């Protein structure tokens, strides 16, 4: 690992300029973002997602690539979206999910967290200041 996290820190989804709070879970493989109205589209004969992230500030909508679909025994969509974390940008797989009832609208799991070669210190918060 280069960086020693904390388990909360502001995460960017670039394409909205949309900042969130993300927690980061070691007891998680998978990523996982609320999201709703989900609809799938075809570009190109490839499967994208479109969905809606909504927010104390209103809805942001995006789309992704579709990579999959995950047990969580509900399944629920794979996406591909491109997050920022402090001065570093990943393209992560992220879980849409339909619970509305949680603290922190994104949950970056290990997979999240080995992308951006970090380490999480569970004493810290917002590290990327």
């Amino acid at each position: 690992s280069n960086a020693i996290y904390g388990y909360v820190e502001k995460a960017t989804l670039i394409d909205q300029n949309l900042t969130l709070s993300a927690k980061l879970d070691t007891g998680a493989k998978s990523a996982s973002l609320h999201a709703v109205n989900i609809t799938e589209i075809e570009k190109k004969g490839i499967p994208y997602l479109r969905f809606t992230v909504p927010t104390k500030t209103g809805d942001y909508s995006f789309e992704g690539e579709y990579v999959g679909k995950v047990k969580i025994p509900i399944k629920r969509p794979v996406v591909l979206l491109n997050i920022k974390l402090g001065d570093k940008v990943r393209t992560i797989k992220v879980n849409l999910t339909n619970r509305k009832r949680f603290l922190y609208p994104l949950l970056l799991g290990r997979d999240a967290i080995i992308d951006f070669n970090g380490a999480v210190d569970p004493a810290l918060t917002f590290t990327t200041k």
